[PDB]
């Protein structure tokens, strides 16, 4: 499910990679 919430983020603002 997170794939839909990340697919748009990782594509726009992939700032989660640093958040972990």
């Amino acid at each position: 499910r997170w794939k839909r919430h990340i697919s748009e983020q990782l594509r726009r603002r992939d700032r989660l990679q640093r958040q972990a």
